[PDB]
């Protein structure tokens, strides 16, 4: 379904573990090429959000990340984000028709009361959650969606895609 311009629909995109880890050590701790076709596709045109340390582990060969409107969250007002715009909070984040929030975890946490679509890859890979980890945001039982086939990635990593989306 088409977005009325006049709304704001915000819609959260993450991968993770079926620990539901997404994040460790400053990085994502496995790597699916594949996962970012379907990443690109979601969030082409449109305004992506992210905290300061998402930011800080995008590659600067890829940062800011073209065609989208780079927005990053950060309470330090003199943080440099070249090619982006840093706002302290997170109602003037989230003021697009638009929005894909990118992680990373607390970020996801923040947005997700105001969310209404998560596209969610799984990695079938067991990473127990450990001390530090950031993780992906509980669902509660207002989301619905559709559960995706495994697929083999290049490398034998197996992972499918959720559709989760709610009023
Ligand atoms: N698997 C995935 O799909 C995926 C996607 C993205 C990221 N990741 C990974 O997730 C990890 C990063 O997640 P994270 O939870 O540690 O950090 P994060 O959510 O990316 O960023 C946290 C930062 O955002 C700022 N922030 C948080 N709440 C704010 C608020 N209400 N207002 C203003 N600023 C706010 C703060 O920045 P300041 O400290 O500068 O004040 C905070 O330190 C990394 O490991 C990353 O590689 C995984
Ligand atoms: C792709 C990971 C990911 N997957 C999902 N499903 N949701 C996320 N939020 C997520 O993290 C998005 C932020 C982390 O992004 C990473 C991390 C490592 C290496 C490169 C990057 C840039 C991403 C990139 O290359 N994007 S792209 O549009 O293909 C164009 C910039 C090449």
């Amino acid at each position: 379904g088409l977005v009325p311009r006049g709304s704001h629909m915000v819609g959260l995109i993450w991968a993770q573990a079926t620990s539901g880890v997404i994040g460790r050590g400053g990085d994502i701790p496995w790597r699916l090429p594949e996962d970012q076709a379907h990443f690109r596709e979601i969030t082409m045109g449109h305004t992506i959000v992210m905290g300061r340390r998402t930011w800080d582990s995008l590659p600067a060969k890829v940062r800011p990340l073209p065609g989208r409107r780079n927005v990053v969250l950060s309470r330090q007002a003199d943080f440099m984000a070249s090619g982006a715009e840093v706002v302290g909070s997170l109602e003037e984040a989230l003021t697009s028709p638009e929005t894909w929030v990118i992680g990373g975890g607390q970020v996801y946490a923040l947005a997700l009361p105001y969310a209404t679509r998560c596209e969610v890859t799984e990695v079938d890979i067991g990473l127990p959650r450990e001390a530090g980890d950031a993780l992906a945001p509980v669902l509660d039982e207002t989301w619905r969606g559709e559960t995706g086939e495994w697929r083999f990635s290049r490398s034998g990593l197996r992972y499918r895609l959720y559709s989760y989306h709610r009023s």
